[PDB]
C-alpha cells in the first residue's frame, strides 16, 4: 500500500486517494509575508492538565502516543476554533537529515521534524465521525529544530527501543504533553487535511510560530525506527513527511 518510498510515496497517493489533488490539501508552505494578521483571532486554550496517555505504537509510518479521549481530559479550544476538541494522539514526521523532515514549511524553510497533536470535535461523538467532517479535527503543529535537548521529549525517546518495528506497542502512561509546547502560543491557521491517506479534508490547522529544540541525539533515535515489521527487511523510518501542497484558494491567518 501507500508509503514514503519511491514507488508508493506522496506522488503516488492520488491513484488510490484522488482527494490528494483536492482544494484544501496539506501540508503547505507558510509565506509569512502573505499570511494575514487577524485581530479577531482568539487566544488558543490548551488544557492538558488532565491528559491521560495510554501507550505508544509504531504503525508502520510513524509512532503514535495515544490518550484516553473518552472524556474531556485534555482539550483544545479558542483560537479559530468553535467548540471543544479532545486530544486523541500525537506523532511526528522527520527526515534523514536535519535540513528536512517538517511537513509545513516557513518561507520554504524545512525543519528537522514536525509534531502533530491531534484533536477531534466532540460534537461529532467519535474520531471516526469527526474525520468525515470539514471541521472535525484540530491539529496543533509544532516544528522541531536541532539544538539543545528537550527534556519533555526524552521519555518518548527512551521507549522507542521497545517499538522498533511496525505493529509493536508499549504502555506509555503518565506522559505530560505540556512538556512538548514552546513558550509562546502564537500561531498561523488555515483549513487543510490529513497529511497521510485517506488525506481527508477535515483539519483546521494551527501551526505554532515558535519551534521547540531537540538534540541531535534525540532525533537520531527517531531515525533508528523501522517502517517494516519484525522479521522483514529493515527499512529505516526516515523522511515520513509529505511535500508542501498548492495553497489554491486559501489564505493563512496569523494570530500575531
Ligand atoms: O495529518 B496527520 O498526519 O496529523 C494528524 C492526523 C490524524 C489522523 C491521521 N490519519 C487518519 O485519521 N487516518 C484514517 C484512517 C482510516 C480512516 C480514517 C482516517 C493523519 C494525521
Ligand atoms: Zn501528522
Amino acid at each position: 500500500h501507500w508509503g514514503y518510498g519511491k514507488h508508493n510515496g506522496p506522488e503516488h497517493w492520488h491513484k488510490d486517494f484522488p482527494i490528494a489533488k483536492g482544494e484544501r490539501q496539506s501540508p503547505v508552505d507558510i509565506d509569512t509575508h502573505t499570511a494575514k494578521y487577524d485581530p479577531s483571532l482568539k487566544p488558543l486554550s490548551v488544557s492538558y492538565d488532565q491528559a491521560t496517555s495510554l501507550r505508544i505504537l509504531n504503525n508502520g509510518h510513524a509512532f503514535n502516543v495515544e490518550f484516553d479521549d473518552s472524556q474531556d481530559k485534555a482539550v483544545l479550544k479558542g483560537g479559530p476554533l468553535d467548540g471543544t476538541y479532545r486530544l486523541i494522539q500525537f506523532h511526528f514526521h522527520w527526515g534523514s537529515l536535519d535540513g528536512q523532515g517538517s511537513e509545513h514549511t516557513v518561507d520554504k524553510k524545512k525543519y528537522a521534524a514536525e509534531l502533530h497533536l491531534v484533536h477531534w470535535n466532540t460534537k461529532y461523538g467519535d474520531f471516526g465521525k469527526a474525520v468525515q467532517q470539514p471541521d472535525g479535527l484540530a491539529v496543533l503543529g509544532i516544528f522541531l529544530k536541532v539544538g539543545s535537548a528537550k527534556p519533555g521529549l526524552q521519555k518518548v525517546v527512551d521507549v522507542l527501543d521497545s517499538i522498533k518495528t511496525k505493529g509493536k506497542s508499549a504502555d506509555f502512561t503518565n506522559f505530560d504533553p505540556r512538556g512538548l509546547l514552546p513558550e509562546s502560543l502564537d500561531y498561523w491557521t488555515y483549513p487543510g487535511s490529513l497529511t497521510t491517506p485517506p488525506l481527508l479534508e477535515c483539519v483546521t490547522w494551527i501551526v505554532l510560530k515558535e519551534p521547540i529544540s531537540v538534540s541531535s541525539e534525540q532525533v537520531l533515535k527517531f531515525r533508528k525506527l523501522n517502517f517494516n515489521g519484525e522479521g522483514e527487511p529493515e527499512e529505516l523510518m526516515v523522511d515520513n513527511w509529505r511535500p508542501a501542497q498548492p495553497l489554491k484558494n486559501r489564505q493563512i491567518k496569523a494570530s500575531f
